[PDB]
């Protein structure tokens, strides 16, 4: 709630005491502390027996007053130890709220929620004060009066007054000190009309700060979602490039597989699980020695079934392999020098020729490789990319969550600084309606009106709807009174007017009203209410609209009741009648005293 909204209304008063010296009719209100000095102006024995009457009767006046006057006080003394009871629960709450080191702003609320209560409390003492003079007054009176007498002597008398004036003075003191008092109300009331401006000023400073700093917030939230569209492109524009890549290497690996597998390629890949192996049949012709003269038809085979061999091969002649890993050295083996030169060379040309096949061979396996790896080295290159747009796209991901995070809390703190921002409105314009309703209640039904509304909601806040019977008790009392006064056709419209209102035109006030006043539960059968209300003033049966009464709002309390009533009011026209008959039946179940004061002002 924030606001205290019982003070603004109904603030202190304090009535100053009603006098009205007497003026004895016996012994021509002579008193025998009048001069006298040289005379002999006596009183006679009837003379004082009668005086003795008048002050007596007089005295016992004063006595009912003083009685009725000290009620007030306690009831108010009452009220002064509530209000106490606040005034510590809140700043019970004020020093822990510090014991916290809470923020700047929930403890400024707290004080000055604590400082209404404190001006709650402080009004109450004031409104003690004011009885207390009276208390004094009357007392002065009380003196007064037993200062003429005439049964005394004349010291006596002297005595009295001297006395009662002594008194009175107190009296006159009394009145200056809840005057004062009751200024410093005010002054300091003003004091809180700064305070809560600060609190708004401040109120409103804090939520700017908000609304912008989620302005970056959001021209943030832009940029990172633009940024997310770059590097979600990016990421493909690297992906793209990486399939290239696959592809290149699925198809330069299906190359390599193709040379290894060639008929010589398995030699190469392994010369005991495959040997390379070639032949060649010639036909070689001797001439000369007719020994060894013809044509020798022999078959020159060639094997390489190991890598030891394979590597010297590709790597020296065939001759050479020929004359060092066979040892194959001197051409001439046998008689037939011809025929062994000639066979040799053959011999030779076979390794020669199988040498320039694997060798072949190996390079294609090799240019192959070559393409492989490099293939395999550009998707590994492509690779790191591909992770270099992934891990950066989500990075922005990451800030994408946070952002969305640090802008949600946001969002909900200037929410909340709005409803708060809002109910003070809410609750200030409230408290600004029923003041706006007092004062019209007084343009229009003149003093005494106002000030009934008032101490109607004076007790109301705080005390629950009076029992029925009880209720029915108190108003049958003042039947012939309510009704005697002017009650002929205004009745009928004060009735057919009461029918005729729209609930749901008055909801609003209501709401208002009860806000205004302190109260906020719920009301249940408005409309029919009214209704018995009106069939009320016209069969004076008043019981069952007074049944129903306890049964329309939640907490049963008065306060709401009162917010109510001031709601029809504010629907109609009834008039200074209608008005009073109203809050008389209202107060009847409220509190008997209302209804003294609704029956004793038309």
């Amino acid at each position: 709630e924030i606001m205290a909204v019982d003070i603004y209304v109904n603030p202190p008063r304090v009535d100053v005491f009603h006098g009205t010296p007497p003026a004895w009719s016996s012994f021509g209100n002579k008193t025998i502390w009048g001069g006298n000095e040289w005379v002999d102006d006596s009183p006679t024995r009837s003379d004082i027996e009668k005086r003795d009457k008048e002050i007596t009767a007089y005295k016992n006046t004063l006595s009912a007053q003083q009685k009725e006057n000290e009620n007030k006080r306690t009831e108010a003394g009452k009220r002064l130890s509530a209000a106490i009871a606040a005034r510590e629960k809140d700043e019970n709450t004020l020093k822990t709220l510090r014991a916290g080191n809470a923020d700047a702003a929930d403890i400024t609320r707290q004080e000055f929620r604590l400082l209404q209560a404190e001006l709650r409390e402080y009004g109450f003492r004031t409104e003690i004060a004011g009885y207390d003079a009276l208390r004094l007054h009357t007392e002065s009176r009380m003196l007064f009066a037993d200062a003429d007498s005439l049964r005394i002597s004349p010291r006596e008398a002297r005595s009295l007054i001297e006395q009662a004036e002594k008194r009175q003075k107190d009296a006159q003191n009394a009145d200056k000190k809840a005057a004062d008092m009751l200024a410093e109300y005010e002054r300091r009331k003003g004091i809180l009309d700064t305070r809560l401006s600060e609190l708004e000023k401040n109120g409103g400073a804090a939520l700017a700060v908000l609304d912008a700093q989620q302005a970056r917030l959001l021209g943030q939230q832009t940029r990172n979602d633009r940024a997310i569209s770059e590097a979600r492109n990016k990421l493909s524009s690297v992906t793209e490039s990486l399939n290239t890549a696959r592809n290149a290497l699925t198809r330069a690996e299906q190359q390599l597989t193709q040379q290894k597998n060639t008929p010589d390629g398995k030699t190469i890949v392994s010369p005991e699980k495959f040997p390379g192996r070639s032949s060649t049949n010639d036909s070689i012709v001797v001439s000369g020695d007719p020994r060894f003269a013809g044509t020798i038809k022999i078959t020159t085979s060639a094997v390489i079934d190991n890598r030891a061999n394979l590597n010297y091969l590709l790597s020296h002649s065939g001759l050479d392999y020929k004359r060092n890993i066979l040892n194959d050295r001197n051409p001439v083996v046998t008689e037939d020098v011809e025929g062994d030169k000639k066979i040799y060379n053959a011999e030779v040309a076979e390794w020669d020729k199988l040498r320039q096949r694997l060798l072949d061979a190996r390079n294609k396996i090799t240019s192959a490789e070559s393409a492989v790896n490099s293939a395999r080295n550009n998707l590994s290159a492509r690779t790191n990319e591909q992770k270099h747009a992934n891990d950066a796209l989500n990075a922005l991901l990451k800030e994408k969550e946070n952002i969305r995070n640090q802008l949600s809390g946001i969002n909900q703190k200037i929410a909340e600084e709005k409803r708060k921002q809002d109910e003070l409105k809410a609750t200030k314009d409230a408290i600004n309606f029923t003041t706006e309703f007092l004062k019209s209640v007084s343009e229009k039904y003149g003093a005494k009106a106002e000030q009934l509304a008032r101490e109607m909601a004076g007790q109301a806040k705080g005390k629950k709807i009076r029992n029925v019977e009880e209720a029915l008790k108190t108003y049958e009392k003042y039947r012939a009174d309510i009704n005697k006064k002017i009650n002929a056709k205004d009745r009928a419209a004060i009735a057919a007017a009461l029918e005729s209102v729209k609930l749901s035109d008055i909801s609003s006030n209501l709401n208002r009203f009860s806000r205004g006043l302190g109260y906020a539960g719920k009301f249940t059968s408005l409309a029919d209410w009214i209704t018995e209300f009106g069939k009320a003033v016209r069969t004076e049966n008043w019981r069952p609209l007074f049944v129903k009464t306890e049964t329309i709002i939640a907490g049963n309390a008065a306060t709401a009741l009162v917010a109510l009533v001031f709601s029809i009011l504010t629907g109609s026209a009834l008039g200074i009648i209608g008005y009073g008959l109203l809050m008389a039946v209202t107060g009847a179940l409220i509190d008997e005293s209302l209804v003294e004061k609704a029956n004793k002002f038309w």
